[PDB]
């Protein structure tokens, strides 16, 4: 019966949380580097590494930064970074 993410209810509604998909993440060793990119960035107030199930989430403030800023920051590394990818659902053709 959906995710119901009220079971979790971190937050009644403040700031704007984004995920982001990391495919460059590898090992658990660069989590460090990982967390380092986002303690760079302003607004951020939390963020987690989770590699077991290959998401990333955090918290931050649209207004102070966009979600496009985080993944952006993501990109300079080369970890390739996305925000809840859509694919493209392929009628047939798919590779
Ligand atoms: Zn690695």
């Amino acid at each position: 019966a959906l995710q119901n993410k009220e079971e979790e209810k971190k937050k009644v509604k403040k700031l704007q949380k984004s995920y982001f998909d990391v495919l460059g993440i590898c090992c658990t060793s660069e989590v460090p580097i990982i967390e380092n990119i986002l303690k760079s960035l302003d607004g951020v107030k939390e963020y987690s590494v989770i590699v077991p199930s290959r998401t990333v989430i955090v918290v931050h403030d649209s207004l102070l930064i966009s979600p496009f800023q985080i993944a952006k920051a993501l990109n300079e590394a080369r970890l390739e970074a996305n925000v809840r990818v859509n694919g493209e659902t392929s009628f047939k053709n798919k590779w």
